[PDB]
């Protein structure tokens, strides 16, 4: 049955190592990771904070409560996955850590603004350094890939003993808010709330100059920035450019959308050639986490889609546009709406969470990428777990084989105290036994290759054509053939250690 065998991954405390480099909470964690075995749990995720490591200084990098935190990991037996995470935390749903970006590179944004994404009334947005200086050598004579590059090969050279043991399994190269590619579109932060279209976060200096370069290359200099997008809160119908037959359809928004959602094409192409050529030649993988921008899409315009950069549409795939650039970095995709069924959601919202699972995941089988996923939201139910379930075996258990599509892991947010205890503890156990197709957990499951290098260079235009036509999903049985049985499942009732 080995090959249904679906890796579980927890997600550490958003503070595995405090909010001051100060590995901390080691003891709890230590309790924390025990019962995650006994769950069965393959490895663990946790963020490796810019924040916190080069803080201090330029090129000043405090692996120190981090190389401790991993020996823990590394002693309970799990694999890691770690997250460059190159984003502030605090401002998205689920941050009570606040971990902001380094303090000198605040300090750069004081005297150049434009270096933080920056909307149509000027708002800068701290958390995550705006695509348009990435190629810029402003932090000290050194660009911001520069930065992210730096970064990585540091962690490379401190954490080899954990990269050549296999701990580190898996890396996951942050490219916007919460680790995600695309734009702050929806910051809690600046008084946007669930189920608002968003706007369109691309005013800063840099991309308000890329695009103007870029109108006039196709004749339309005159050409700027869509004055009929609306607010943060609004809805569709209230805005004339996402409005049904709206200016979204019109030459000069196709082409803004192209633009704009192109720019996170490349900002993460150009990042994960480097990522790429710093990771080349180990037992790891490459992976970026796209959002599940789920509201607005069973409305024609998907405007929540296309303000956050992902440039999806009906007759658009703009899932497979990002995975055809994903697929020469032999890079993965990592996506997060899991958990949820249409069912759940607002009805207004006009939220299609089971079909934006089957768009992504059937964008990436198709551009032979492995996917895998993560729920959005804090889910201790059995409903939650069989969806995931559902979603994590599409066409269910081959029993005669492995199965067509798989995802080839599911990282659990999140490590808490209420997970490891009592009944919230015998679900997840079970569906973990379930996520396993109740094999016993194998380590020696899913072998990685020596990461090879992303091969040749290839146009926007050509990463382009695979967003028409759009095809259909593969099919998704409507429920998994193994949920989790009930409140039980193999073994019975566990009963143990609270956390002092
Ligand atoms: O631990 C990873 C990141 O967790 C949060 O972001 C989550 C977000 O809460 C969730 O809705 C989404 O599905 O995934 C992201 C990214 O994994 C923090 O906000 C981030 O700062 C952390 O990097
Ligand atoms: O902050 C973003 C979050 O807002 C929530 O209200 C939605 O239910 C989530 O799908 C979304 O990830």
């Amino acid at each position: 049955m080995k090959g249904n065998y679906v890796q579980v991954y927890v997600m550490l405390p958003l503070d595995a190592v405090s909010v001051n480099n100060r590995f901390e909470k080691g003891d709890e964690l230590r309790a924390q990771l025990r019962k995650l075995v006994e769950a069965g749990v393959d490895g663990v995720m946790v963020d490796v904070w810019w924040g916190l490591v080069e803080g201090k200084g330029p090129k000043a990098y405090d692996w120190s409560a981090y190389k401790q935190l991993f020996e823990l990991v590394q002693k309970a037996g799990l694999k890691l996955q770690a997250i460059m995470s190159f984003h502030q935390c605090g401002g998205n749903v689920g941050d009570a850590v606040n971990i902001p970006i380094p303090q000198w590179v605040r300090d750069v944004g004081t005297r150049d603004p434009d270096i933080f994404y920056t909307d149509g009334h000027g708002t800068r947005n701290i958390e995550y350094l705006t695509l348009g200086v990435d190629n810029q050598p402003l932090f000290h004579g050194r660009s911001a890939v520069q930065m992210y590059a730096d970064y990585m090969t540091s962690f490379r050279e401190n954490m080899k003993d954990f990269l050549d043991a296999g701990v580190i399994v898996d890396i996951e190269v942050g490219l916007g808010p919460a680790g995600e590619l695309r734009y702050p579109s929806y910051p809690q932060s600046h008084g946007w709330s669930f189920p608002g279209i968003g706007e369109f976060i691309c005013y800063d200096k840099y991309l308000q100059a890329d695009f103007k370069a870029a109108a006039a290359a196709v004749g339309h200099p005159e050409w700027e920035f869509p004055n009929d997008a609306g607010q943060y809160n609004d809805t569709p119908e209230r805005t004339q450019f996402f409005r049904d037959n709206g200016t979204y359809l019109s030459e000069k928004g196709r082409f803004f959308l192209a633009w704009y959602s192109n720019n996170l094409i490349k900002h993460g192409d150009r990042i994960l050639d480097e990522a790429n050529k710093v990771f080349l030649g180990y037992k790891v993988q490459l992976a970026i986490k796209i959002a599940g921008v789920h509201w607005w899409y069973k409305v024609p315009s998907h405007a929540a889609e296309l303000t956050a950069g992902y440039y999806n549409l009906h007759d658009r795939d703009g899932y497979r546009t990002i995975a055809r650039m994903l697929k020469r970095h032999r890079a993965s995709i990592n996506f997060t709406c899991a958990e949820m069924r249409d069912s759940e959601q607002p009805p207004d919202a006009m939220s299609a969470p089971e079909e934006l699972v089957q768009q992504v995941l059937s964008a990436g089988w198709r551009e032979g990428l492995n996917v895998s996923c993560e729920n959005a939201l804090p889910r201790y139910d059995p409903t939650a777990y069989n969806t995931i379930l559902r979603n994590a075996r599409p066409h269910g258990i081959n029993q005669s084989g492995p199965p067509e599509h798989k995802l080839f892991g599911f990282t659990y947010l999140r490590l808490s105290n209420q997970l490891v205890e009592g009944q919230n503890y015998v679900n997840f156990k079970t569906f973990v036994d379930r996520m396993h197709a109740n094999l016993p957990r194998d380590p020696y499951v899913d072998p990685m290759a020596p990461l090879p290098r992303s091969g040749p260079e290839i146009s926007i235009e050509m990463i382009l054509q695979a967003a028409q036509p759009k095809i259909q999903p593969f099919p998704f049985q409507e429920h998994t053939d193994l949920p989790v049985g009930p409140t039980g499942g193999m073994g019975g009732q566990a009963e143990g250690p609270t956390c002092g």
